[PDB]
This record gives structure tokens, sequence and C-alpha cells, in this order.
RNA sequence: GAAAUUGAAAUGGCGCAAUAGAUAUAGUACCGCAAGGGAAAGACAAGCAUAAUAUAGCAAGGACUA
């Protein structure tokens, strides 16, 4: 849904792209132990087990607790 | 590798500071049958602990919110 148009001199391309709204008809009304724990978490979040095991103090201390923040 | 020949006057350290300077705290201890050999030392390194560990690998780098 974009309108392309060179200008008369042909030196600049003009693109008209209005934002199209979602039609009302295209919408639905609003409705009104360590082992087993890690298996449950992996099933819940569609991950593997390895993510949920802890890490040693060395890794934990290596993690930066005051990371730079942008925007 | 010569000699002939020639004819110099007169308390200190750009030395060390205990692995250095004597081997030297001592020619002792100790070693050797013996001759001999011959030391060491006195005034937050490594290793650990606080705090073991998490898939993958020269152990880092690029990074990354992490
Ligand atoms: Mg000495
Ligand atoms: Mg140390």
């Amino acid at each position: 849904n974009v309108e392309l148009a060179l200008t008369s001199d042909g030196r600049t391309i003009v693109c008209y792209h209005p934002s199209v709204d979602i039609p009302y008809e295209h919408t639905k009304p609003i409705p009104r132990e360590e082992g087993p724990m890690i298996e449950q978490l992996s099933k819940m979040f569609f991950t593997t087990k390895h993510r949920w095991y802890p890490h040693g103090r060395y890794h934990r201390c290596r993690k930066n607790l005051n990371p730079p923040k942008d925007r």
C-alpha cells in the first residue's frame, strides 16, 4: 500500500505510505525437586534444561550488575 | 720477543648492603676413613581462605541489556 511517484524533473522519488488501520471486521471480541522443576520450566518456556541450572560464584561475580543503559 | 738508550712523583671510594659484599654469625654445623668439601640465617608474590561446580573446547577477543 505505497504510492510511488517521481517528481516532474525526475530527481526525487516521493513515497506516500499512510498507515492502514485494522478493519473492525478483522477483529475478535475481548474474552472475559530440582529435576522436575527444571523439566516444568523447560516445557513452559520451550527451552532446554541447561538454561535453568545455576552457575558458580565465579560466573555470577563476573556478571555486570550496573550495565550501561541506552535510551 | 729483547737490549743499547730514556728516566715517574707521591686515608680515600660515581665499592656492596644479608641470594650482595669475605665461605664466614664459621672454616662452625653438616658431609667424607682421609686428604678434603662446606652452609644457612638477623631486622598486599606465588599458595590458600573469605567464596566448589553448569553444555562448548589455548579459555581470549568482537561484543552484548546480560
Ligand atoms: Mg653471604
Ligand atoms: Mg596473593
